[PDB]
Formats: structure tokens, C-alpha cells, sequence
């Protein structure tokens, strides 16, 4: 099992804003609750 | 099992706004609740 | 099993707004509840 | 089993608004409930 | 089994509004309920 | 089994409004209920 | 089994309104209920 | 079995209103009920 | 078995109103009920 | 078995109103009931 | 001067196809030309 | 001068296809030209 | 001068397809040209 | 001069597809050109 | 001059697809050109 | 001059897809060009 | 001159996808060009 | 001149995806160019 | 001249993803170029 | 001239992801270039 978020190869990246990368491998849970 | 979010190859990327990448491999749950 | 979100090859990308990429491989659940 | 969201090859992309890409491979459920 | 969302080849894309791409491969369910 | 949403080849695309592409391959269900 | 939503070849596309493309390959159900 | 929604070849398309393309290949059901 | 919705070849299309294309290949059912 | 909805060849089309194209190939049923 | 497109009062509406409603109040012109 | 597109009062609406509502109040022009 | 697109009062709405509402009040022009 | 796009009052809305609302008040022009 | 896009009053809204609301008040122009 | 995009009053909103709201008050221009 | 994007009053909001709000008051221009 | 992006009053907000708010008051220009 | 990005009053906010707020008051320019 | 980014009054804020607030008052320029 291989998991790759972002890959660049001879490329140009310009990122001016906010960026979020969340990875779960296996048994991942992301619960959000607002009571 | 291979999972790839974004791939660039000899490319140009300009990203000025917000960006979110969430990966789940295996057994992933993303529950959202508002009671 | 291969899963690819976005691929660029000798391309030009300009992204000025918000962007969301969510990947589930295997057994993925995205429940949303509003009681 | 191969799954590809978006592919660019020697192309030009300009995306000014919001963009959502959600992928499920295998056994994916996206339930939305409003009680 | 191959699944392709959008493909560009030597093309020009300008997308100014909101865009949604949801892929299900295998056994996918998208239920929406409003009680 | 191959499934292709949209294909461009040496073409020009200008999309100013909202766009939705939903793909189901295999055993896909999209139920909508309003009780 | 091949399924193609929209194909462009050396063409010009201008789309100013809302657009929906839903594909089912295999065993697809789109039930809508209003009780 | 091949299924093609819309094809353009050296053509010009201008679409200003809403557009819906729904494809079913195999065993597709689109029931609508209003009780 | 081949099924083609609309084909353009060196043509000009201007579509200002709403447009619906629904394809069923194989065993397709479109029941509408109002009790 | 080939099924063609509409074909254009070096033609000019201007469509200002609503348009519906429904295709059934194989074993298609379109029942409408009002009890 | 009052102009009403469609009115429902304790009624049940099921609309499965495309629908277009265009209203002009005052001095409205809808010319269509194909030269 | 009052202009009303669609009105619902204690009613049930189920709309499964594409829908377009364009309103002009005052001095509205909707010309379409294909040269 | 009052302009109302759609009004709901104690009603139930289920809209599964694409929907477009464009309003012009005053001096509105919507020209479409394809040369 | 008052302009209202959509109004809900004690109502239930379920919208599963793409939706576009464009308002112009005063002196609004929406020209679309494809040369 | 008052302009209201969408209003909810004691209502329930469930929106699962893409949504676009563009407002112009005063002297607004939305030209789209594809040369 | 008052301009209101979306208003909620004692309401429930569930929005699962992409959403775009663009407001122009005064003298606003949104030109899109693809040469 | 008052401009309001979104207003909530004793309401419940659940937003799971991407969201874009752009406001221009006065003399605002949003040109997009792809040469 | 008052400009308000989003307002909450005794409300509940749950935002799980990316969000962008851009305000221009006075003389604002947002040009995007891709040569 | 007053400019307000987001306001909360006796409210509950839960923000799990990326968020961008850009304000320009006076004479603001946000040009993006990709040559 | 007053400029306010975010205001909280007797409120609860939970922010789990990345957040960006950029303010320009007077004569502000945010150019982004990728040659």
C-alpha cells in the first residue's frame, strides 16, 4: 500500500494561499461534532 | 493499492486561493454531525 | 487498484479560488448529519 | 481498477471559482441527512 | 475497469464558476434524506 | 469496462456557470428522499 | 462496455449556464421520492 | 456496447441555458414517486 | 450495440434554452408515479 | 443495432426553447401513472 | 400591472422534463436571427 | 409593477429535469444572432 | 417596482436537476452572438 | 425598486443538482459572443 | 433600491450540488467572449 | 442602496457541494475572454 | 450603500464543501483572460 | 459605505472544507491572466 | 467607510479546513499572471 | 475609514486548519507572477 499526497517532477509551484493536506493510511477516522 | 493526490510533470502551477487535500486509504471515515 | 486525483503533464495551471480534493480507497464513508 | 479524476496533457487550465473532486474506490458511501 | 472524469489533450480550459466532480467505483451509494 | 466523463482534444472550453459531473461504475445508487 | 459523456475534437465550447452530467455503468439506480 | 452522449468534431457550441445529460448503461432505473 | 445522442460535424450550435438528454442502454426503466 | 438521436453535418442550429431527447435501446420502459 | 408565471395553491406538482419560463414586463423584445 | 415567476402555497414540488426562469422588468432585450 | 423569482410558503421542494434563474430589473440586455 | 431571487417561508428545500442565480438591478448587460 | 439573493425564514435547506449566485447592483456588465 | 446575498432566519442549512457568491455594487464588470 | 454577503440569525449552518464569497463595492473589476 | 462579509447572530456554524472571502471597497481590481 | 470581514455574536464556530480572508479598502489590486 | 478582519462577541471559536487573513488599507497591491 502506497499513498502519495502531491508529487512534482521538473515543475514550478507558486502557492500564495492556505493549504491543507491530511493523510490517513490504515484505519483513520476524522469525526467532527458540534452539539 | 496506490493512491495519488496530485501529480505534476514538467508543469507550471499557480495557486492563489485555499486548497484542501484529504486522503483515506484502507478503512477511512469522515463523519460530520451538528446536533 | 490505482486512484489518481489530478494529473498534469507539460501543462499550465492557474487556480485562483478554493479547491477541495477528497479521496477514499478501500472502505470509505463520508456521512453528514444535521439533527 | 483505475480511477482518474482529471488529466491534463499539454493543456492550459484557468480555474477562477470553487472546485470539488471527491473519489470513492471500493465501497464508498456519501450519506447526507437533515432531520 | 477504468474510470475517467475529465481529460484534456492540447486544449484550453477556462472555468469561472463552481465545479463538482464525484466518482464512485465499485459499490458506491450517495443517499440524501430530508425528514 | 471504461467510463469517460468529458474529453477534449485540441479544443477550447469556456465554462462560466456551475457544473456537476457524477460517475458511478459498478453498483451505484443515488437515492433522494424528502419525507 | 464503453460509455462517453461528451467528446470534443478541434471544437469550440462556450457554456454560460448550469450543466449536469450523471453517468451510471453496470447496475445504477436513481430513485427520487417525495412523501 | 458503446454509448455516446454528445460528440463534436470541428464544431462551434454556444450553450447559454441549463443542460442535463444522464446516461445509464447496463441495468439502469430512474423512478420518480410523489405520494 | 451503439447509441449516439447528438453528433456535430463541422457545424454551428447555439442553444439558449434548457436541454435534457437521457440515455438508457440495456434494460432501462423510467417510471413516474403520482399517488 | 445503432441508434442516433440527432446528426448535424456542415449545418447551422439555433435552438431557443426547451429540448428533450430520451433514448432507450434494448428493453426500455417509460411508464407514467397518476392515481 | 401584475404578472404571474405559475401559481400553486395546495397542489401537487411533478415535473420530469425541461421547463422554460420567460417573462417580459414593460418593453420587452426577444428577437432571433439566423443569417 | 409587480412580477412573480413561480409561487407555491402549501404545495408539493418535485422537479427532476432542467429548469430555466428569466425575468425582465422595465426595458429588457434578449437578442440571439447566428451569422 | 417589485420582482420576485420564486416564492415558497409552507411548501416542499425537491429539485434534482439543473436550475437557472436570471433576473433583470431596469434596463437589462442579454445578447447572444455566434459569428 | 426591490428584487428578490428566491424566498422560503416555513418550507423544505432539497436541491441535488447545479443551481445558478444571476441578478441585475439598474443597467445590467450579459453579452455572450463566440467569433 | 434593495436586492435580495435568497431568503430563508424558519425553513430547511439541503443543497448537495454546486451553487452560483452573482449579483450586480447599479451598472453591472458580465461579458463573455471566445475568439 | 442595499444588497443582500443570502439571509437565514431560524433556519437550517446543509451545504455539501461547492458554492460561489459574487457581489458587485456600484459599477462592477466581470469580463471573461478566451482568445 | 450597504452590502451584505451572508447573514445568519438563530440558524444552523453545516458547510462541507468549498465556498467562495467575493465582494466589490464602488468600482470593481474582475477580468479573466486566457490568450 | 458599509460592507459586511458574513454575519452570525446566535447561530451555529460548522465548516469542514475550504473557504475564501475576498472584499474590495473603493476601487478594486482582480485581474487574472494566462498567456 | 467601514469594512467587516466576519462577525460573530453569541455564536458557535467550528472550522476544520483552510480559510482565507483578504480585504482591500481604498485602491486595491490583486493581479495574477502566468506567462 | 475602519477595517475589521474578524470580530467575536461572547462566541466560541474552534479552528483546526490553516487560516490566512491579509488586510490592505489605503493603496495596496498583491501581484503574483509566474514567468
Amino acid at each position: 500500500p502506497q499513498q502519495y499526497g502531491i508529487q512534482y517532477s521538473a515543475s514550478y509551484s507558486q502557492q500564495t494561499g492556505p493549504q491543507q493536506l491530511q493523510q490517513f493510511q490504515g484505519y483513520g477516522q476524522q469525526p467532527t461534532s458540534q452539539a
